[PDB]
């Protein structure tokens, strides 16, 4: 059985392994280019590229609107991302961000934006290896450009422009399955106000039960359990980093990160990002939790129009059970008006989303790294969270 609905027509031509190939090697697909293309691929008539400056808030702003009409929806058309303004500058602004590296396409007669992707730089260590990559996120292309090819292009623009500041590998997430997964990780998600989950279908009302009692199900404690859990301060940074570093060694898929970059991507920033750090008896803090905020608007529902949810970010246990942790960043998030706790099943997350009450949902993420050729890993040796 070789078509199963794609023949890629596009990543067949992409220096990354085809599906269903066994790779027993390590290393790159092909060699680092020494002549780089200088001009922009050429869009259809009537597009042009436009490198999007985020510091001027109405660019922002149409990136903004941009994403939160056609970004990712669920398949029913229900749900749909809603990243903030301030969010997107604190992904897509971190140490060694470069604005050629936030890549739009905008209508030559209007200047309208209709498409983007962005590169922003990240060290990955994959297996053995410690590479300087990218990270490719935020893919979009207006829906009333869809499937005319413009996908490839922002795709083979952005390869360039990184190419160009001499990086030859990249790392990615997708929904989507392509040529070729490194690993593939399944979303879960911990109900965290049963009763609006219910109604904007979310999730479904089980065979036996009333809504009294899955509100007691899930019910919570008010406060956290853990001995010294307070909220990240700029005194933490540099053993959050340790923590971080040290706890990262045991997976084969991870970010490698400077200690401005534990700063940029772990202090907290109200609406954005959440980090709790435990500090112990002694004074020395040993465990950390965090969590980011994304909702999503909801499409259709007399009574509700966002759907709150806080996401799983990085979680570093040495003292504190990893699972009395996790227990805490559910309580947290209660006590902060989420509606739901979402995770993957990477890390050491299958040790607790059973025990805690996680439901398995429908969407895959798939891993992949542009221009390497590795054995693929299981859910629980990648250790990379994409926003
Ligand atoms: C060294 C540096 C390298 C840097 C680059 C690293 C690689 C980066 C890779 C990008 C990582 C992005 C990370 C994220 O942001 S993942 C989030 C992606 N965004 C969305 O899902 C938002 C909603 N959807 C859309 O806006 C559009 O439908 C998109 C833009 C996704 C496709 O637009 P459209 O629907 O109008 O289609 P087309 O006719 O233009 O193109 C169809 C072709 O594109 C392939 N396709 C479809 N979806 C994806 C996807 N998510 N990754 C890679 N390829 C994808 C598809 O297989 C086909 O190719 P082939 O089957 O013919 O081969
Ligand atoms: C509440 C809700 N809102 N919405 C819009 C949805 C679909 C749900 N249901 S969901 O919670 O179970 C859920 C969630 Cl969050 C995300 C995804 C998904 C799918 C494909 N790509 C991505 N990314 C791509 C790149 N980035 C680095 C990572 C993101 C994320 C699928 C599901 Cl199915
Ligand atoms: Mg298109």
């Amino acid at each position: 059985l070789y078509f199963q609905g794609r023949s890629y027509q596009f990543w067949d031509t992409q220096p990354v392994p085809k599906l269903g190939e066994v790779v027993n090697t390590h290393g790159p697909v092909e060699p680092d280019k020494d002549n780089i293309r200088q001009e922009p691929y050429t869009l259809p008539q009537g597009f042009t590229w436009d490198a999007l400056d985020l510091g001027d808030r109405g660019v922002l702003k149409e990136l903004y609107t941009l994403l939160n009409e056609n970004y990712v929806e669920d398949d029913d058309n229900m749900f749909r991302f809603d990243y903030s303004p301030e969010f997107l500058l604190w992904a897509l602004r971190p140490p060694g961000w470069l604005p050629q590296w936030h890549c739009g396409v905008r209508v030559v007669s209007s200047r309208k934006l209709v498409g983007f992707i962005s590169a922003i730089p990240a060290n990955i260590h994959i297996y053995d290896t410690e590479k300087k990559m990218v990270e490719i996120n935020f893919l979009c292309v207006h829906k009333k450009l869809r499937s005319k090819r413009v996908a490839p292009v922002l795709i083979r623009e952005i390869t360039r422009r990184v190419h160009l500041e001499g990086i030859f590998q990249a790392v990615y997430t997708a929904g989507v399955v392509l040529p070729k997964p490194v690993g593939t990780c399944r979303y879960w998600h911990r109900s965290l106000n049963p009763r609006k989950l219910i109604e904007v279908k979310f999730s479904h009302l089980s065979r036996n039960m009333t809504m009294q009692r899955t509100m007691k199900l899930y019910r919570l404690p008010e406060t956290p359990k853990t001995a010294g859990l307070r909220p990240m301060e700029t005194k933490d940074i540099p053993v959050v980093h340790q923590l971080l570093t040290r706890y990262l060694k045991q997976f084969h898929l991870t970010p490698v990160m400077s200690q401005e970059e534990v700063e940029h991507w772990f202090y907290p920033q109200e609406n954005i990002i959440d980090t709790f750090v435990v500090e112990n008896a002694n004074g020395e803090v040993t465990d950390f939790l965090s969590f980011y905020t994304l909702p999503s608007t909801i499409m259709n529902h007399p009574t509700h129009k966002s759907l709150k949810a806080a996401y799983s970010f990085y979680n570093v246990h040495t003292q504190t059970p990893l699972l009395d942790l996790m227990s805490d960043a559910l309580v947290l998030a209660k006590m902060k008006g989420f509606d739901v706790f979402n995770a993957l099943d990477l890390m050491e997350n299958k040790t607790f989303l059973e025990k805690l009450k996680f439901g398995i949902g429908d969407g895959n993420l798939q891993y992949y790294l542009y221009n390497w050729k590795c054995p693929s890993m299981g859910a629980e040796k990648v250790g990379l969270v994409l926003q």
